[PDB]
């Protein structure tokens, strides 16, 4: 299985990738993050992450910005690792510049399983 | 109004402080975090926070680890800023080490204020 570890890529039910670039020793997280959720915007090229990582406890986070294309967004997700098939499994929530309730933060599931 | 800058201070409705140690060009954020919510643990000591900004978008996340105190655990934080007074309003995730169902991801919802 592969596990929680530096340079390890992890796929969705939608086919998004997180790459997870370092995990230090204090668990502090950096990566990257590809979307190609069918009909998504800001899909198919890299947006920077950062997180953090706790034993099987996971958080990692993207802002929405490239040379590509902005989606004036951030999202995070919170999960948590299951193993032979080691996958990530997630709660996301997704916050745009300019809202005004906290009704307008979508949320959502994404399950990442191992490459 | 205080806003999203570098150096900025903002407490919760249960007295909690986000500090904003660094927002960068790209706005990516460094931090550190109090908790003094009431009953809670990993009381009354700093937990590094990163993030990001995007204008009035934000996202930060604490792991709670320290030299003090351990609760094994992680905190993810999205929100909007809204102003003569500052606040962010958030949506946050706690989820902790050893979870077998997203179930287990504590939600709830935090209005910072600056000062
Ligand atoms: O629409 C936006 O504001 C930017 C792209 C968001 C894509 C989201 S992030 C949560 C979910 N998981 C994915 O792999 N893609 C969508
Ligand atoms: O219990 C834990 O696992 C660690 C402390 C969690 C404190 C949470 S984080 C969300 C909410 N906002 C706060 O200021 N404190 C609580």
């Amino acid at each position: 299985a592969q596990e929680l570890t530096a340079m390890s890529a992890w796929v969705n039910q939608d086919g998004s990738t997180l790459y997870i670039n370092s995990i230090n020793a204090q668990g502090e997280l950096t990566g990257s993050y590809i979307n190609r959720a069918a009909g998504a915007a800001c899909q198919n090229s890299p947006y920077p992450v950062n997180g953090w990582v706790f034993g099987t406890a996971i958080s990692f986070s993207t802002k929405w910005l490239n040379s590509v294309e902005s989606c004036n967004s951030i999202t995070s997700w919170s999960g948590f690792y299951i193993n032979g098939q080691g996958k990530i499994s997630t709660l996301w929530q997704l916050v745009v510049n300019g809202s005004s309730s906290p009704s307008q933060i979508l949320k959502g599931q994404d399950v990442f399983s191992q490459t």
